[PDB]
């Protein structure tokens, strides 16, 4: 009945834990959770994992951003925004990272992730560690200091995984 027996994981802190694995199947174990997202300002899902969570939805989280996007605006960096969980999780909270290619302040990741303790089970990857160039150690740093709730972070990179975990 817990669904970390069968994903390889470490205990990093009482609150954290890492997983090696898809961050959309690990939120599928836990009806309850929230999935992060890692997004842009404009909630525009192109490559990485934002990508992969929309064609997990059918399109569905493509067409509810645009809606939100034409209705409040765009986001700041920094910022984040409940929306619908489409099957995939209880709710997808959509967090601007830091865009390190753009020389955006990689200490934004601080506000990231404490939006994420509003909620007592957070599915997570490493905001801000691909496309947008930050190290996922200095992601994962961020993430440990922060967090204040139940956090599955997941990498879905062997190499990265071992790159965090191995002390
Ligand atoms: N399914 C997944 N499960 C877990 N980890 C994942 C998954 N897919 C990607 N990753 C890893 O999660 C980290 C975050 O990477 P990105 O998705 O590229 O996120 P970020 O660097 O914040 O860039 C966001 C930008 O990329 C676009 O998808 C998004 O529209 C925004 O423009 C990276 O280490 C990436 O390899």
């Amino acid at each position: 009945m817990d669904p970390l027996s069968n994903f390889e994981h470490k205990v990093i802190t009482e609150c954290v834990t890492i997983v090696l694995g898809d961050a959309i199947q690990v939120a599928k174990c836990y009806g309850e959770s929230v999935l992060v997202n890692a997004a842009n300002t404009h909630l525009k899902h192109g490559g990485g994992i934002a990508g992969a969570i929309n064609a997990a939805s059918k399109g569905a989280v493509q067409k509810e951003s645009d809606e939100y996007i034409l209705a409040k605006g765009p986001l700041q960096v920094g910022d984040s925004v409940l929306l619908q969980g489409h099957s995939l999780a209880k709710n997808i909270l959509h967090v601007v990272g830091p865009d390190a290619r753009a020389k955006q302040d990689v200490s934004l990741l601080s506000k990231c992730y404490k939006a994420m303790n509003a909620y007592p089970l957070v599915v997570t990857p490493l905001v801000s560690a691909g496309i947008f160039g930050v190290k996922p150690a200095v992601s994962f740093d961020y993430l440990i200091r922060e967090a204040k709730t139940r956090v599955l972070v997941v990498v879905n990179s062997q190499d990265v995984y071992k790159s965090l975990t191995i002390v």
